[PDB]
């Protein structure tokens, strides 16, 4: 796991314009458009950031080109900030990511708004920080994702983020998933000559009694079919949603 599967995760994936938990309009992996009430604006904004008239509608690339800049965009911008370089440069990798995220999401200025925190950080005051950011309006108004950060913070462990991946083994895919709860690891071997997707996800829900909710959607954001063949589910990449959270899955070709 790493900075750019744990915003994926937060930030989910979307072809069309729509207004993130601010209410501001966004696209793509949580690319913000426009701080503008104005749906137009927010539209004009698109087609500069891709260079075609887009009509509010952009290709899993050119979000994903989106994703990389923005990210690269946090990162450089963090290394321009002398508040939150010093602490950036102590945090292991896990922790730094943690905080592009932070930025990621609010950033660069709104971040450093937290010197009660990034002091804390900077001492490696790791419960102490995370308190500390639960007290935030950040924690009220998306109290979902500043939970798994902060715990990002406090352990310097990947346990709030699951993973999702598809290796073959003896020539059958096998799925294996790390609930964000908890370890161990599951995997689930499947045969995809008579396997569907319904199966699989019967078998994710009876293995875990806290799984409420399971889905598989494609990268476009359209339910798939129950009885559709795994052989046919795994031509391509698909989103698998578990409780709360959407892992982007990408199979093997």
């Amino acid at each position: 796991m790493n900075i750019f599967e744990m915003l994926r995760i937060d930030e989910g994936l979307r072809l069309k314009i729509y207004k993130n938990t601010e209410g501001y309009y966004t696209i793509g992996i949580g690319h913000l458009l426009t701080k503008s009430p104005s749906l137009n604006a927010a539209k004009s904004e698109l087609d500069k950031a891709i260079g075609r008239n887009t009509n509010g509608v952009i290709t899993k690339d050119e979000a994903e080109k989106l994703f990389n800049q923005d990210v690269d965009a946090a990162v450089r911008g963090i290394l321009r900030n002398a508040k939150l370089k010093p602490v950036y440069d102590s945090l292991d990798a896990v922790r730094r990511a943690a905080l592009i995220n932070m930025v990621f999401q609010m950033g660069e200025t709104g971040v450093a708004g937290f010197t009660n925190s990034l002091r804390m950080l900077q001492q490696k005051r790791w419960d102490e920080a995370a308190v500390n950011l639960a007290k935030s309006r950040w924690y009220n108004q998306t109290p979902n994702r500043a939970k798994r950060v902060i715990t990002t913070f406090r352990t310097g462990t990947w346990d709030a983020y699951g993973s999702v991946t598809v290796v073959y083994q003896n020539g059958l895919p096998v799925i294996s998933v790390r609930l964000p709860e908890r370890r161990e690891r599951c995997q689930f071997t499947l045969k995809p000559i008579s396997d569907s997707v319904g199966v699989f996800l019967r078998q994710l829900q009876e293995e875990d009694r806290g799984i409420d909710r399971v889905a598989i959607y494609s990268p476009d954001g359209v339910r798939v079919a129950a009885s559709t063949g795994i052989d046919l589910l795994l031509l391509d990449d698909f989103k698998l949603v578990i409780n709360d959270l959407t892992y982007h899955v990408r199979p093997p070709k």
